[PDB]
């Protein structure tokens, strides 16, 4: 599923991401835009052989099991394919654990390089939220 901007904002708000650990909703929509272009089916391989999955590009090195990342962890206790679903529940619940791990949203390289320090509230402008 490719989400609309306000559609994703509304679903993220309903799942409790607005101001989660102090990050306003615009931060999460900005992160999703530059991580996956709002596409739940996005995948990208990393140099170490791990793979990033879903709308927030969650990494199999630490967070999910894809059966092809030996020696890795599965801290969200999910198969990585669950992160590709049109239902974003698993992605959001895993993201909540990531952002709580001490580095905040700096865990997402696209957020640090393209969202941090910008007017992130622009990403929810116009939405009925
Ligand atoms: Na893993």
């Amino acid at each position: 599923k490719v989400f609309g901007r306000c559609e994703l904002a509304a679903a993220m708000k309903r799942h409790g991401l607005d101001n989660y650990r102090g990050y306003s909703l615009g931060n999460w929509v900005c992160a999703a835009k530059f991580e996956s272009n709002f596409n739940t089916q996005a995948t990208n391989r990393n140099t170490d052989g791990s793979t990033d999955y879903g709308i927030l590009q969650i990494n199999s090195r630490w967070w999910c099991n894809d059966g092809r990342t030996p020696g890795s962890r599965n801290l969200c206790n999910i198969p990585c394919s669950a992160l590709l679903s049109s239902d974003i529940t698993a992605s959001v619940n895993c993201a909540k654990k990531i952002v709580s791990d001490g580095n905040g949203m700096n865990a997402w390289v696209a957020w640090r390089n393209r969202c941090k320090g910008t007017d992130v509230q622009a990403w929810i402008r116009g939405c009925r939220l």
